[PDB]
């Protein structure tokens, strides 16, 4: 059984600490229950001569190390030491150096405020003083990355909360979403106009000695170029990076697996479920039994497949972007690998209903039996599924809210009122479906949605302060490819909702720099309200929500910021709280289920649980609510379907 890769232990890193130490500052430093495990398998067995170190022959003090069976290291696969293993190099511009040296230029660079590329477990990060304004603006500058978020290390937990630390310490050692408030020392471009941080511990042997020697917080962020997926290899860091990184720390240890930093936040909730974490395997609800090998393919974006078989499901690291430039390769390396350690051959290969999906033609080309699931539906399933919901466990109604899934019928669908269960999904009704104007556009400028919802739902929308920009345009030439559905198809999008709503408050830049911006920065707008009395409501007719009222109170609900986008939280849950009880009442259901990536949204989930306190109410925790627990939900439906002989 192979354990996912895991931090550093304080053994290994006593023993790097400690002078005289024959892995005195050793950065590759590693024993039986610490170190690289999945990043650095061939093959299986799990045996040296299998693993990235067989190029590595042992010296005879590990040797004898490693066949001691009282020893810490004993079969420790990857053990190594100075005299036998791996060892730094530094690359800067004309400038060569090795080991401590090499450790040493990389230290000297960041202290002066320059970036490093540094090598680690499942791939390289970008580095810099996060306490160092220059330093973090000239990295958002070469990496064309204006807003999102960057990921920080800090060399302890002290002063953060009980939870905080109690997670980042685990072996797998994940980015812990913490308030910002806790971490002053940041300079205010860590994660601008949001209220949260990403911090992480040191977790491999030369983060602990770059972090030692810095005591400093520091920029760690994925060393990636915009596009592509993130180099595994030195020589594909180098060719990536090089107008980005001032240098390179880097070793001749190989990367086989791609595995980014896992996110979490305080609470426990599952962001993104990467290093730590995989390749440990899920057991299935109660009644899901001698399933066939499944493989799920999950979706396009923040991608995972799933391996279902017997009673129970493995998913695969975080993959990113199907379409990005050349994550096939990595895509299919971690396939290769999760089938050879589980002796996985499927007979079956889930897909998302969306015919235009990457990962659908991928799946066409297996030459096995095809079966495809629709998006919301693999969303409450997983939710069902990571719950225990037997598979006889009875219909639950299921709200499920993100920015595009494709619905029955060619609908694209996100922001549904759904009777599901493992094998069935009814649509009930949710938001009215509102043209996406120029398509693939309508996600990366909010305006766009405002338009749309001012077009079908605002009279006299042009009069509204709000409005101005987008009235100032000459928006009528986009209104009127809008009705004759030109590049304008309908979607009942939550997350456009959110977008319109925060381009009405000018929260987030014209033009959004990455997916979720504009909904992002209203949730950390909407969170410094503790609550307000607000007359702004989304009524119920028929079995979808009334924005023409929800609009026409809103506008003309003057308030501070903050408190407008409160009340468009408070409202939005409200709304969908009505719909959710008429449906799930009149049904005899007693349990709600929650999905989508906009169910990631903490006021939403409160705002909910406050307006449905009647109700058994699931939330998903252990994986995402977005995108990347997808796979899971294809597979139990599928075994569902399988159980039930269809
Ligand atoms: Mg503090
Ligand atoms: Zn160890
Ligand atoms: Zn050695
Ligand atoms: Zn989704």
């Amino acid at each position: 059984q192979i354990v996912p890769d895991a931090a550093t232990c304080p053994a290994c890193l006593a023993e790097m600490n400690t002078p005289g130490e024959r892995r005195y500052r050793y950065p590759f430093i590693n024993c039986t229950h610490c170190g690289p495990r999945f990043t650095i398998i061939r093959a299986m067995p799990y045996d040296r001569p299998f693993t990235v170190m067989a190029a590595f022959p042992l010296c005879p003090a590990c040797d004898k190390e490693y066949r001691d069976p009282l020893d810490r290291r004993f079969h420790a696969q990857p053990v190594a030491c100075p005299e036998c293993g791996p060892y730094l190099e530094w690359v800067s511009h004309g400038e060569h150096a090795e080991q401590e040296a090499a450790l040493q230029a990389a230290i000297a660079q960041l202290k002066m405020g320059n970036i490093v590329a540094i090598k680690g477990i499942g791939g390289f990060h970008l580095a810099c003083d996060a306490r160092n304004s220059n330093a973090v603006a000239t990295l958002r500058a070469r990496k064309h990355r204006p807003a999102k978020p960057l990921a920080v290390m800090l060399p302890v937990a002290d002063g953060l909360p009980d939870a905080a630390r109690q997670l980042l310490t685990t072996p797998a050692a994940p980015i812990v979403l913490v308030d910002k408030k806790y971490v002053p020392e940041l300079c205010d471009d860590i994660a601008p106009g949001l209220n949260e941080v990403g911090v992480m511990l040191p977790a491999n042997p030369l983060q602990h000695l770059l972090l030692q020697e810095l005591q400093c917080p520091l920029v760690m962020t994925s060393g990636n170029l915009s596009g592509k997926p993130p180099a595994i290899s030195n020589e594909q860091a180098l060719e990536d990076l090089q107008g980005i990184a001032d240098g390179f720390l880097i070793h001749n240890r190989d990367i086989v697996q791609r595995m980014d930093d896992s996110v979490v936040r305080e609470s426990g909730e599952m962001l993104r479920r990467s290093r730590g974490y995989v390749p440990d395997a899920l057991a299935l609800p109660p009644g899901f039994k001698n399933v066939p090998p499944v493989l799920c393919l999950g979706a396009d974006l923040k991608n995972t497949f799933c391996l279902v078989r017997g009673e129970q499901v493995v998913l695969s690291q975080h993959l990113g972007d199907l379409s990005d430039d050349g994550i096939q390769t990595q895509w299919r390396e971690a396939l290769r690998l999760m089938q050879n350690i589980y002796n996985f051959t499927p007979q079956y290969v889930v897909h998302d209903a969306h015919p235009g999906y990457v990962s659908c033609q991928w799946a066409s080309e297996m030459n096995l039996p095809t079966q495809t699931v629709l998006h919301h539906h693999a969303h409450a399933a997983a939710c069902l599924a990571e719950h225990q919901w037997p598979l006889d466990g009875g219909d639950v109604i299921a709200l499920t809210l993100d920015g595009i899934g494709m619905g029955e019928n060619g609908a694209l669908w996100g922001g549904e009122c759904l009777r599901v269960n493992y094998r069935e999904c009814e649509h009930l009704g949710g938001l009215p479906a509102v043209a996406l104007p120029g398509g693939d556009l309508a996600a990366k400028q909010p305006w766009r949605n405002l338009l749309a919802q001012c077009l079908r739902f605002v009279p006299e929308w042009q009069n509204y302060p709000e409005t101005a920009s987008v009235a100032a345009a000459n928006w009528s030439v986009l209104a009127r490819a809008i009705e004759r559905g030109i590049n304008a198809p309908l979607a009942s999008s939550c997350g456009r909702l959110f977008d319109a709503v925060a381009a009405a408050l000018g929260c987030a830049p014209a033009t959004l720099s990455y997916e979720g911006e504009a909904a992002c920065a209203l949730e950390a707008l909407a969170a410094s309200c503790d609550g307000v009395t607000h007359p702004v409501t989304m009524p119920r007719v028929d079995n979808q929500l009334d924005l023409a009222t929800f609009w026409q109170q809103w506008l003309n609900w003057q308030a501070p910021v903050n408190q407008r986008a409160w009340a468009f939280h408070d409202a939005l849950a409200q709304g969908f709280a009505a719909l959710m009880r008429e449906q799930a009442t009149m049904r005899g259901i007693t349990t709600l289920v929650f999905s989508g990536g906009v169910i990631h949204n903490r006021l939403l989930r409160a705002r909910l649980a406050h307006y449905l306190a009647d109700f058994t109410l699931l939330f998903p925790q252990s994986l995402p609510a977005g995108d990347g627990g997808l796979s899971l939900g294809q597979g139990v439906i599928a075994a569902a379907r399988w159980l039930a002989g269809e």
